[PDB]
């Protein structure tokens, strides 16, 4: 497709990264992708930004948003916080507790809200993983009240009886659950 409608091209890194996933310590080899596909997108974009002549929709391709674009370099590159905030814990043993599918940005509205409650336990307390959290659940514009009570809850059966006031900190914080929410939510 270099040769090359390079669509096969743009869409094949996504599916490429997660072929055969088994851990993240070897992730740091072939996790070039998010990297190629930024780099991609954003091509795509300016060049979209550049299609402001006469040039036409082409059965090369057709005429539909580049916003795409715009959006699968966040694909690529947003994810970076509840990434780092699970793998620099993974790395040292202490982020062992992640879904099997661990569902990324990609999954539907919970699983890609999964993230942020990987993103705040992963770190050895709710004070060093929240900021990713808040990061995952923003770009996933979903709940992310639901996602720490998850984790809390999971900590709870992990006997974190320290970290259970800086997840109400966290919950009731950076603006997720509400202050009377430390009712239903913590329990």
């Amino acid at each position: 497709q270099q040769f090359m409608d390079q669509v096969r091209a743009a869409m094949t890194c996504i599916r490429f990264f997660s072929h055969k996933a088994k851990s993240y310590t070897e992730l740091g080899e072939k996790l070039s992708w998010l990297l190629k596909a930024k780099d991609h997108l954003k091509i795509y974009l300016q060049e979209t930004s550049r299609s402001s002549g006469r040039k036409k929709t082409t059965f090369f391709r057709k005429k539909m948003t580049a916003a795409d674009v715009s959006r699968h370099m966040n694909t690529l590159q947003l994810q970076m916080e509840v990434t780092r905030f699970l793998h620099r814990c993974e790395s040292a043993g202490t982020s062992q507790i992640t879904t099997l599918p661990l569902p990324t940005l990609f999954g539907n509205n919970h699983m890609k809200m999964d993230v942020a409650c990987k993103v705040m336990l992963g770190g050895k307390n709710v004070e060093d993983g929240f900021g990713i959290a808040f990061r995952v659940l923003q770009d996933f514009q979903l709940d992310a009240a639901m996602t720490y009570c998850r984790a809390a809850r999971q900590l709870v059966e992990k006997e974190k009886y320290s970290e259970i006031q800086q997840l109400l900190k966290c919950v009731s914080e950076s603006g997720m659950a509400a202050k009377s929410d430390g009712d239903t939510i913590l329990l």
